[PDB]
């Protein structure tokens, strides 16, 4: 038995509503590797549950009334994580090895109705309040020459970094290698004690642009993964540095990409609205660091940052400028004070319902991005003897005009970019010579 209480900051309302996906395509040989390929993962999901009972657990939340949104808590569900094995060799409308490296892996091949155990969003069956929601699902996909494995995670329970984690360990549960004693510590930390609450606090700038009021705001679209090969990154990286406010000792690959999205969104916008409106870029931040938190720990330990300016000044200063805005936010002393602000608001606050880290973001004219370019994922081969992943991309789903992720980095270093537009702003963008001199288009 179990009843862990989700960490204050996975007590959000919007998390609590959604699975993040990841999958990891490999190529396999001979359709012989299947049936040992399925055992294999069994065992390891089996050994996983023994090693840390509570990864086949669900989350669920109590004393939910009006005005008191409740509190949620990982409590036991069934024996192991689900795994469910689709085989889609023999199925015309589903991808193949051959057809996804012709198309370089787009997201349209992985279709969360397709090779996702559970939708990312709260929509159609088996996705409402007092159906179970497990902390986490994984799905299994033999496609003609190969494998596609699908990992989702209850967005209360963990971010991508835990995810990455619980991932990382049930890789070496496959392998049947054993957990270090800082892994199974980290994966046993208490979590409503992680972030500890600022004294006498009602509100301050802490929780600027996270609490939702009702005289502040807060279309056909698409969703397209876009490439940027290694020297482009390293291309736009010295095209920021060499334009750094005076502020600014260096900025990151990461920061210079991120600049890059924001300044050619705000770019194309401009041929349909004025270069005056404001624009909000948010970026989600690992708050584990600042925390002074293991990376192995597995719940949920982000925020945001904010970065407020104008359409016409984003699009018209220098690359290095707009890199600037993004680093100067990263202080680990005022990422701390921050997540302990936030962490505290909700934490004093029963009816959390006001609350969400995109609460003042315009979706017409925001950029929400959140970058997985740093977790482990390219790593993992799970004993399954196919060696690592030929890619690892996130499922489409259903368009979110402004939301943007980054893909764990090709250890190459090749980028891959996730962007979600109106109609309008993708068509614009994919013919901005700007942006294709260093963009390529996947879709
Ligand atoms: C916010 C975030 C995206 C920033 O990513 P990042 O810039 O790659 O990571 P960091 O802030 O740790 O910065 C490391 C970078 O600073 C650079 N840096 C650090 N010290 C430096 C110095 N002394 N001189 C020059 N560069 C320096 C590093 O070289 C590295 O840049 P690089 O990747 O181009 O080599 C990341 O911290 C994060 O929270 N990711 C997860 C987001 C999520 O959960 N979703
Ligand atoms: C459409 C949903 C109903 C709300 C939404 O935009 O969610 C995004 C953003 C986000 C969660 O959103 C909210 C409002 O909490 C998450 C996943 C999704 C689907 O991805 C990214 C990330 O996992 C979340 O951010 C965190 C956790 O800091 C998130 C803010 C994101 C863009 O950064």
């Amino acid at each position: 038995a179990f009843k862990i209480q989700l960490d204050t900051l996975g007590q959000l309302p919007g998390l609590l509503s959604i699975y993040t996906q990841i999958s990891l395509l490999y190529p396999v040989s001979d359709s012989s590797q299947y049936p040992t390929i399925v055992s294999t993962f069994e065992q390891g999901l089996k050994r996983f549950s023994e090693a840390v009972p509570w990864v086949a657990g669900q989350v669920k939340a109590e004393g939910i009334s009006e005005g008191n949104t409740g509190t949620s808590f990982i409590v036991p569900f069934e024996d192991v994580p689900r795994v469910v094995v689709k085989d889609l060799r023999d199925d015309p409308s589903a991808p193949t090895i051959e057809g996804m490296r012709k198309a370089g892996y787009p997201m349209a091949m992985f279709d969360e109705n397709i090779i996702a155990p559970r939708k990312t969003l709260p929509i159609g069956p088996g996705t409402g309040p007092d159906d179970p929601k497990p902390v986490i699902l994984l799905q299994l996909n033999f496609i003609k020459g190969g494998l596609i494995l699908t990992v989702n995670g209850q967005h209360g329970a963990m971010d991508m970094v835990g995810q990455d984690a619980v991932i990382r360990l049930l890789s070496k549960a496959c392998r049947n290698d054993p957990f270090t004693e800082e892994e199974m510590t980290a994966m046993n930390l208490d979590r409503k004690t992680i972030v500890p609450y600022l004294e006498n606090y009602t509100i301050g700038p802490e929780v600027d642009h996270q609490i939702v009021k009702a005289d502040v705001a807060g279309v056909s679209a698409s969703w397209a993964f876009f490439t940027f090969s290694p020297k482009a990154m390293s291309e736009l990286k010295d095209a920021a540095t060499k334009t750094l406010d005076a502020s600014t000792k260096f900025v990151s690959t990461d920061d210079a990409l991120s600049a890059f999205i924001w300044k050619s969104a705000s770019r194309v916008r401009l041929e349909r609205i004025d270069g005056s409106a404001p624009t909000e870029f948010c970026r989600a931040v690992d708050a584990r660091p600042a925390m002074g938190v293991s990376n192995n720990y597995p719940g949920l330990l982000q925020n945001m940052t904010y970065h407020n300016s104008t359409i016409g000044e984003i699009a018209n200063e220098s690359l290095g400028a707009t890199a600037s805005r993004l680093r100067s936010e990263l202080d680990p002393a005022s990422m701390r004070q921050r997540t302990r602000g936030l962490a505290t608001y909700l934490h004093n606050n029963p009816d959390k319902s006001n609350v969400s880290l995109t609460a003042d973001a315009d979706p017409s004219t925001s950029v929400m991005l959140s970058s997985w370019a740093k977790v482990g994922l390219w790593d993992y081969d799970f004993g399954l003897g196919l060696g690592k992943p030929e890619t690892v991309r996130r499922p489409i789903f259903e368009p979110v005009e402004s939301l943007m992720y980054f893909m764990p980095k090709k250890p190459d270093g090749e980028f891959c970019a996730a962007l979600s537009l109106r109609d309008e702003d993708m068509d614009r963008l994919k013919a901005d010579k700007e942006w294709t001199k260093y963009a390529q288009y996947v879709g």
